[PDB]
């Protein structure tokens, strides 16, 4: 109960498609990411209890972790790339909001920022 329910990766009530684009997000972005060795703080949610951080959801009120990206992406969650790319930009910003330059882990989403946009700019023409 210090951590929230952690964020949905299925909504039967929401819309969803499958693309080229967001294929592409869980096959080259989100499988690239995840084996970067920088990318396990990221992997689950933020665990405020075992990590000791009892202020983490009281500043980050929009939680995003790429677990739950890559659920999301299996579950065919999304309606197009925006929505997956939206939840990346949200996990970083909530790294670099809740935390400071130099910090260890700022440093290690600097790192998978850099290599997220990388693999973005050949995310391939729709369709
Ligand atoms: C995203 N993270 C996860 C994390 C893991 C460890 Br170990 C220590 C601190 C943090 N804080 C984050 O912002």
């Amino acid at each position: 109960s210090m951590n929230p329910p952690p964020p949905e990766t299925s909504n039967p009530n929401k819309p969803k498609r499958q693309t080229n684009q967001l294929q592409y997000l869980l096959r080259v972005v989100l499988k690239t990411l995840w084996k970067h060795q920088f990318a396990w703080p990221f992997q689950q949610p933020v665990d405020a209890v075992k990590l000791n951080l009892p202020d983490y959801y009281k500043i980050i009120k929009t939680p995003m972790d790429m677990g739950t990206i890559k659920k999301r992406l299996e579950n065919n969650y999304y309606w197009n790339a925006q929505e997956c790319i939206q939840d990346f930009n949200t996990m970083f910003t909530n790294c670099y909001i809740y935390n400071k330059p130099g910090d260890d882990i700022v440093l290690m989403a600097e790192a998978l920022e850099k290599l997220f946009l990388q693999k973005i700019n050949e995310l391939p023409t729709e369709e």
